[PDB]
């Protein structure tokens, strides 16, 4: 079996990508995040706490012929950005650009923090990373890839995320036409539960490839690109009037600039990350100030190959037996 799904910003910055999702009998379609650094699928419901739901669709299982609740079950997440969110667990059919797994665990939310509630666009996560990372206690629970995997007529995955546009995920097989030259594979360390993987250096601009390890995870629900500090200011040091706020969190740099491309080594290959994927915009409405979108990892603990990475590649998750990336340029 296949599937394939296409995925669009939810914003005019690219801010994070939604993809529709067919969850139980009749189906519900919710749009999900689709999230390759985290491994719960879990959704706003019915159960969620009504001053906590502003807009998003909700999943109601008791309108589910197919809907089970998973007795015991219960879930609990908090993600790199400070949110959260909670609640019980449900099994259901969940579809995803036509691929169906049955008994597929729904985490339906009974709680969620401020910034799911204040994000409309945003009815859940589907997590994609290992399920290792799972939160369902007292028995773990399997991501959607992995309950479809032995039915795939490949075991993998793709990310072809869209720069101001959208783009697809899909199940199963790779689309030789998504992408341009070849797909260049790097290992894969599953120790931290992550798609982990070593870069083999960068190049800021038309500047010279710097080779330096450099170990990160693609993460395609984190929307920026956190990087070493000394990578960053490299980066930064290239744009005039740049500088890091600590009051607004971050690199700013002044909205009448031109930003540079940013390269990164996949094995031999060059990633070209454009200069404008970089731009998230003013800090706030009608400020000068626009907000970079290369950021120090320095106070997170893992460097992170997010959207404005990811964007700028066809991306390969391989889900055999030894995992793999694939990145391709397209």
């Amino acid at each position: 079996s296949t599937g394939s799904a296409t995925t669009t910003p939810i914003d005019s910055l690219d801010d994070a990508y939604i993809t529709p999702v067919q969850i139980g009998t009749p189906a519900q379609t919710l749009n999900l995040d689709f999230d390759t650094g985290s491994s719960d699928l879990w959704v706003f419901s019915s159960e969620t706490t009504a001053s906590e739901v502003d807009g998003q669709t909700i999943y109601t299982p008791s309108k589910s012929t197919t809907a089970k609740l998973l007795s015991g079950a219960t879930w609990s997440i908090s993600y790199g950005d400070g949110s959260s969110s909670s609640g019980d667990v449900y099994t259901d059919t969940v579809s995803v650009g036509g691929l169906t797994v049955t008994g597929q665990a729904v985490e339906s939310a009974k709680k969620v923090s401020s910034s799911f509630t204040e994000d409309s666009t945003i009815d859940g996560l589907l997590g994609l990373a290992f399920s290792t990372l799972n939160t369902v206690s007292p028995t773990q629970q399997k991501t959607f890839f992995d309950n479809a995997k032995a039915s795939l007529d490949s075991p993998v995955f793709t990310a072809d995320l869209g720069y101001h546009a959208p783009g697809t995920y899909n199940f199963g097989f790779i689309d030789t036409t998504a992408y341009t030259g070849s797909i260049t594979y790097t290992a894969v360390s599953t120790k931290q539960g992550f798609w982990e993987w070593t870069s083999t250096g960068y190049a800021v601009g038309s500047g010279t490839f710097k080779s330096t390890s450099i170990d990160g995870i693609a993460d395609t629900g984190t929307t920026l690109l956190y990087l070493p500090a000394t990578v960053v200011s490299a980066y930064w040091a290239q744009v005039s009037g740049a500088k890091s706020s600590s009051s607004v969190g971050g690199y700013v740099f002044p909205c009448s600039a031109t930003l540079p491309s940013f390269t990164f080594g996949v094995g031999s290959a060059r990633i070209v990350i454009p200069g404008d994927y970089i731009d998230f915009g003013p800090i706030s409405t009608g400020s000068s100030s626009c907000f970079g979108g290369i950021q120090s990892s320095a106070g997170i603990g893992i460097n992170i190959f997010g959207d404005v990475a990811l964007k700028a590649a066809f991306v390969v998750f391989n889900g055999a037996t030894t995992p793999t990336l694939g990145f391709a340029s397209k």
